[PDB]
């Protein structure tokens, strides 16, 4: 049992439809990838919940939807820098969807954490343009997931 990612989400009604009738059905059914997926808190108190740590261990690439929503977890709020530091280590390059919309509702400080640590992430934005097949969005997921 190896998955190819495991996808990290909020509680969100935008998020969670975006997840599943959009980012899921399309890496399923396109690049037929093995998804798990959840909307539980990753870093509680900014260290790893257990069920990261099994997820990590079982899957081969970590997507988090870093959406506004998303942002106002308790980790994200106060030690994002953690928080990223635990996702590098445990899946080497973590992707970061980023919604291009939401570009200026987003912290500076996160925003700094994120371009400081360009080397250690993989973030692709999602934009008005992105939905069509042919987007960059859809090349840039496919060229960092599992090749099949």
């Amino acid at each position: 049992k190896m998955y190819d990612a495991y996808i990290s989400y909020v509680n969100n009604e935008n998020d969670r439809k975006f997840v599943n009738f959009i980012l899921k059905p399309h890496l399923e059914n396109k690049y037929s990838h093995k998804l798990l997926l959840n909307d539980t808190n990753i870093l509680p108190g900014a260290e790893p919940s257990a069920e990261l740590l099994m997820n990590i261990s079982r899957c081969q690439r970590l997507i988090v939807v870093l959406s506004q929503s998303y942002l106002e977890q308790e980790w994200c709020t106060t030690n994002f820098r953690q928080g990223l530091w635990h996702l590098i280590e445990l899946s080497r390059k973590p992707i970061f969807i980023i919604f291009q919309s939401q570009q200026k509702q987003i912290s500076q400080d996160i925003s700094q954490q994120l371009r400081q640590h360009q080397p250690s992430i993989t973030m692709i934005t999602w934009g008005a343009h992105s939905m069509t097949p042919s987007s960059g969005f859809w090349k840039e997921l496919a060229l960092v997931m599992p090749r099949k």
